[PDB]
C-alpha cells in the first residue's frame, strides 16, 4: 500500500506534481490513482507514481499478445506526486528532484527493453532510490501506448506539466511574516484592503483577537468574492444559483473545471470553513456576520446567498480538499491551509526537477 501523505510539519511545507512526457500507464478501468512509490534507501517516501489524464482505452498490441486479460483497461499519463517536506529543508527538496530525474532515466530504459510491461520493484544502481509497486496490474508503454515499439523517447518533464502546493499556518495568512506568506498574499484574488476594512466595521466590538479576526475575514471574504466572480464569468451552478437566471451561458463544467482552477492562479486546496476553528466562537460569529454585506454590495441577492451558504456548510473551492494538514507543535497542532500554484512561479522553480 502507498503511504498517505504525512499531515504535520513544524513550519511551511511544500509538495510538487510533475506530469511525465513520452509514455503512458495502462491499468484496469476504475483502478486507484496510485500504482507505486519511490523511497530513499533509508526508507523515506519521496513521491508517488500515479495515473493522471485519461488518454483513451488501452489496446494490447497484437504482436505483444501474452494470454493476459487487458479487458476495459484505460491508458493515462503518468504524474509523479511528491510526499510533502519542509519548505526550508534543502536535502529533502533536492532528493525528491534527483529521485524524479533518476526515475525518468529508468523509464527511458523500461520502454526500450520492457515496452508494455509493468514496472518492477527495484533499487537504483547507486543504491539511493527504491521503487515499491502497490498495484502490479499496470503496464508502462512508450508514447501513447498504441505501438508495440517505442520511437526511442527519452522520458522528460517540462514546466507546463508541473505544479507546486504550499502549506502554511492558517493564522499566518495576512501577516506577510515570511517570503512564502508574501508569495501567497500576492494571489490576484486576495484583497489585503479587507483587513483594515474589517477593523473599521468592528470598533465597538470587544474581540478576543482583532488582528486574527481581520486576517480571517479578509481571507474568507476574498475567497467568497472570487467564487461569485468566477460563477458569473464561467456560468457555474453553485448550490441553488442558476447562471441562466441571470442571462449567463455556462462555459465551464463546474468549480473543478481546469480552466476555473487556472483562473484562481494560486488555488486554495483546503475547505474554507475550517479556518473558523482558529478563532474563538465569539470572534468567528463576528467575522461570519460581516461577510454577507460584502457579497450583497457587489453581487445579486441569489448569488450572494448561494455563495455564502455553500462555504458555510463546508463547501470546497475546487473538489476534495486537503483538510487534515497541520503545522507547529506536534503536541498542540495548528491548522495548515494549502494552495496549489497552477503554474510554478519563478520563486518556486528551484523545487522542481529539470530534464
Ligand atoms: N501538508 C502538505 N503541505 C504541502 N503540500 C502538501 C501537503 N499535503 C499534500 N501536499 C501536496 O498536495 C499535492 C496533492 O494533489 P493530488 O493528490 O495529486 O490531487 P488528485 O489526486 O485529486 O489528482 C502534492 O503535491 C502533495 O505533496
Ligand atoms: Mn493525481
Amino acid at each position: 500500500a502507498t503511504p498517505d501523505f504525512p499531515t504535520h510539519f513544524p513550519k511551511s511545507s511544500i509538495g510538487i506534481q510533475n506530469e511525465l512526457a513520452g509514455l503512458v500507464v495502462a491499468m484496469p478501468a476504475n483502478s486507484a490513482q496510485k500504482f507505486g512509490y519511490v523511497k530513499s534507501a533509508q526508507g523515506d517516501a519521496l513521491f508517488m507514481l500515479t495515473k493522471d489524464m485519461n488518454q483513451g482505452s488501452y489496446q494490447r498490441p497484437p504482436s505483444l499478445q501474452d494470454g493476459k486479460n487487458y479487458q476495459n483497461w484505460q491508458t493515462h499519463t503518468v504524474e509523479l506526486v511528491s510526499y510533502p517536506c519542509e519548505m526550508d529543508d534543502k536535502a529533502a527538496v533536492e532528493t525528491r528532484k534527483q529521485a524524479m530525474l533518476w526515475l525518468a532515466t529508468h523509464f527511458t530504459t523500461h520502454i526500450d527493453q520492457s515496452n508494455h510491461q509493468p514496472l518492477a520493484p527495484i533499487q537504483s544502481e547507486d543504491g539511493r532510490f527504491v521503487i515499491e509497486i502497490t498495484n502490479a496490474k499496470h503496464v508502462i508503454a512508450a508514447g501513447n501506448g498504441i505501438s508495440a515499439e517505442s520511437q526511442g523517447q527519452t522520458i522528460t518533464m517540462t514546466p507546463s506539466g508541473q505544479q507546486a502546493t504550499v502549506g502554511v499556518a492558517a493564522k499566518g495568512f495576512g501577516t506577510s511574516a515570511t517570503p512564502e506568506l508574501r508569495l501567497l498574499e500576492s494571489a490576484p484574488w486576495y484583497q489585503k484592503s479587507l483587513k483594515s476594512q474589517f477593523a473599521s466595521l468592528t470598533s465597538a466590538e470587544n474581540l478576543d483577537d482583532k488582528e486574527l479576526a481581520a486576517n480571517v475575514f479578509a481571507y474568507l471574504t476574498s475567497i467568497y468574492l472570487k467564487t461569485a466572480e468566477l460563477a458569473k464569468k464561467f456560468g457555474i451552478y453553485i448550490n441553488e444559483w442558476d447562471p441562466m437566471s441571470e442571462q449567463i451561458t455556462p462555459n465551464a463544467n463546474g468549480l473543478t473545471d481546469p480552466k476555473v482552477k487556472n483562473a484562481w492562479e494560486i488555488l486554495p486546496r483546503t475547505k474554507p470553513s475550517k479556518i473558523v476553528e482558529i478563532l474563538s466562537k465569539s470572534d468567528a460569529k463576528a467575522v461570519m456576520k460581516h461577510i454577507k454585506p460584502q457579497l450583497q454590495s457587489r453581487y445579486s441577492e441569489s448569488l450572494s446567498k448561494n455563495v455564502f451558504q455553500y462555504f458555510q456548510d463546508g463547501g470546497e473551492v475546487a473538489g476534495h480538499g486537503i483538510n487534515n494538514a497541520t503545522v507547529g507543535d506536534k503536541h498542540s497542532p495548528e491548522l495548515a491551509i494549502l494552495f496549489e500554484f497552477r503554474t510554478v512561479p519563478n520563486e518556486l522553480q528551484s523545487y522542481l526537477p529539470k530534464t
